[PDB]
């Protein structure tokens, strides 16, 4: 935050816009962020998370959690090893989970104890794709939602709030992944858990949502994703005689052969940079 | 920066992406001390030009010292000023983070005629060895092109009005770093910024250009100086207040391109260049004032 003169008309102005100023008249640490990798491409999905935390000045101490061969044993720790320590942050990733019930995955049991966990030993946990459909049953007691055909492209969506700190920067309207079966229709979300509605989809399902308290957040695509992420489960879901949907807004004239751009960068990377400065970290 | 195993695929991986990535046997610590930020306010919304580059400044976690310097005492919001702004003399002797240097009334203006150019080409010169980086908005970039580089003034023959597409040159650049690979930004300019003409004199590196050719951003490899040609900073309404003042004016001005709601001057302008104005100012915290 800056510092100016106590008089300075930006300190009572940039306060009305929910902006922390200190004054003339009126300590650094490094953070302990815990990831829970979910996704089946595990060395993937470290480099797309990682790469979205080193954008920052702060130190992130990065601990790699299982749920539960030879990269996990030498990178990931197990619960027990880290059930005693405090993190300033958690991420739980997404999961091929869209069409699994929660009684049929393996390691519900787990998921269940790392979110009770959470609760008294983690600052802010950040909650990706199915990891919300999960966090959502468990800490709130809503069913799955199941979409009839799946939610795979780049979508418009608008913010609502527009001096809410974890939207600080976004556009009024912007680009997002969705790779899903899970549904997230905002209003009922809104009703069953009084979270904050910080982004929807123009379609009504909610992208972004978080507590007051910042204990806990929620995003519903994928943001983290690289140019080439989608077009992989793509042509994956292809050789698997699936016969998909070319994904939404994604390749050049909806062309598979053309290159795809990541569309969605700029708001991936605000989303991330606020989640440390304002949720982790907390100014 | 993170923190990570020595070994994890995500050290060469990151690195390879031009992200600098810490590990368990090598690693340092954030610097504890307050930045130190000098704003040359040249615009003459004294107010209004403070509000929108300490909004951006102020999105990061680090402390960001902020000193406001006036380059005249000429009469003007005379007692704000008086209360709130330095002179050169009184911090001549003082070492700061980073510099701003604002945009300025001036596109129309020889540089012999700009009553405070010697005060420019003075401060410019102090920067060389007290700032660790400068960064140029709008005219000042027409400025600092004259005072470091010698190029003259480029003139256009009508004003650059409106919200423009942009690309970035470079996947892994700093200063562009989250930046989508197509983005718009608001230009209100005389001022003529041919990219590549601009390298030719100057050996910068060019890091994101307009659609038809004009520098956006670029930067010396040092990191000691920066420059964006339009004005990210800009508030929803700021290019609707200019071109309201010019119709008062009988300029008679165009539209801004791109800005109003059905190119009606009567419907709400958003701000659809916000984003990367964010990215901008935090990038140039990140890497080029603090330099991680």
């Amino acid at each position: 935050p800056i510092r100016v003169p106590d008089e300075l008309p930006a300190v009572n102005f940039l306060r009305e816009e929910n902006v922390f100023v200190m004054t003339t008249s009126r300590e650094i640490r490094p953070l302990k962020v815990l990831i829970l990798n979910l996704m089946p491409k595990k060395i993937e999905t470290e480099n797309q998370f990682l790469r979205l935390l080193s954008n920052s000045p702060l130190q992130v101490d990065i601990q790699l959690l299982r749920i539960d061969a030879e990269h996990l044993n030498n990178f990931y720790c197990n619960f027990e090893d880290i059930q005693d320590q405090n993190f300033d942050g958690l991420i739980v990733t997404g999961a091929p989970l869209g069409l699994v019930e929660f009684n049929d995955v393996a390691y519900w049991p787990q998921i269940k104890q790392v979110l009770e966990w959470s609760k008294d030993h983690v600052t802010s946990t950040l909650f990706v794709c199915w990891a919300v459909q999960a966090a959502l049953n468990i800490l709130y007691g809503i069913p799955k939602q199941t979409r009839t055909e799946k939610l795979s492209g780049v979508y418009e969506h608008h913010i609502l709030h527009p001096h809410a700190l974890l939207t600080r920067g976004f556009d009024d309207s912007f680009l997002a992944p969705h790779s899903r079966y899970a549904d997230f229709p905002a209003a009922l979300i809104r009703d069953y858990t009084d979270l904050e509605i910080l982004a929807e989809t123009e379609e009504g399902d909610a992208y972004l949502f978080a507590s007051k308290d910042k204990r806990i957040a929620f995003v519903t695509g994928h943001p983290e994703y690289d140019a080439q992420t989608l077009a992989q489960e793509f042509f994956r879901d292809v050789e698997a005689g699936l016969d998909p949907d070319v994904p939404y807004n994604y390749f050049p004239h909806n062309d598979p052969q053309n290159t795809p751009r990541a569309s969605w960068r700029s708001h991936g990377n605000l989303l991330f940079t606020n989640w440390l400065n304002y949720y982790v970290y907390q100014i």
